[PDB]
């Protein structure tokens, strides 16, 4: 149950138990969510650059439910969720994709790792958005910071890169102090 | 279930239909939140001076949960929603109580009014949390801008009378427009 384990990728998990019950913890981008009659499914990632040739849902995180009473609660944490972030939820299933290339919303998970032959789900625990300008700030043990800076340090390998989608200059926010954070410190290195 | 009531105060519900299933809507400031192993109660006030003596929560809102797998996303949403409003959460039940005297957290809710043998309860089935500027901005159908108009009246009311523990004086938020948007129409009126 309760003695967190910090996870700096998802790559990690390969390497785990294969059957145990490992609390968990990381940081990551909201990058989409799926709200359906079944079940809903939080994506994050940290944009590792694995070859690539995908990074958009590297962790994808189960809010399992089983009635009308449960899911009340699922649309209810999405749309707080969203709230915090400022994203478009319809009114009274959500379909959200690619979240990153609009808004930037940094999340600290904790999760429960389960795995049973070899295979393995994710368990929100709780999670904890992170403003934005809070996390610039906290760019001015330090796991969930280096794993920020390695997070941007990535953000800026996908936007001077000319082929993938996402470009900061195309984000929604949009503070001015984004211009000056990117062109400062991370992306001058 | 669909076709959703505005209600402007919780004496409405003692003329509702004492056996149906009423979708509702109200504006009230979150002043509660209870979080135990049977369950969740979120307390919700526009502090319409009854008599008084007791506005408090005057909306109760039921977050109804069976299992494991439930309590996780009730806390999940009370995590989420104490976080929008910058209330200081435990790590990983609660406790607050007359939050309002820290806090103003304008929330509008909508619930399902369900009835049986003249009683009543409600049941959650969104919270959109409202910004104070966003609020004091709205104050610059109008059934939102009226309760909340009325609740700002009301909080005048407790604030003056130098007998009840509310002051916005001692409030933690702190805009330098509150005491200037109180200070304005509404305490000279």
């Amino acid at each position: 149950m309760k003695n967190r384990i910090f996870v700096s990728s998802s790559k990690d998990f390969e390497g785990y138990p294969s059957k145990a019950i490992v609390p968990v913890q990381f940081v990551a981008l909201l990058t989409s969510i799926h709200l359906t009659e079944t079940k809903c499914l939080l994506g994050f990632s940290n944009f590792e650059r694995r070859g690539d040739q995908s990074q958009e849902d590297q962790y994808l995180i189960k809010l399992k439910f089983k009635d009308r009473g449960s899911e009340r609660l699922a649309r209810i944490t999405i749309s707080l969720l969203c709230q915090y972030f400022d994203i478009e939820l319809p009114d009274l299933t959500v379909i959200l994709r690619d979240i990153h290339l609009e808004r930037l919303c940094f999340s600290s998970c904790k999760a429960l790792y389960v795995s049973k032959h070899g295979n393995y789900t994710l368990f929100l625990e709780d999670i904890k958005p992170l403003d934005l300008v809070s996390v610039i700030s906290t760019i001015s043990e330090c796991d969930l910071n280096n794993s920020l800076v390695d997070i941007f340090n990535n953000l800026i390998e996908m936007n001077r890169d000319e082929k993938n989608r996402f470009k900061f200059v195309k984000l929604i926010h949009y503070d001015i102090e984004l211009k000056k954070f990117v062109q400062d410190q991370q992306k001058v290195l």
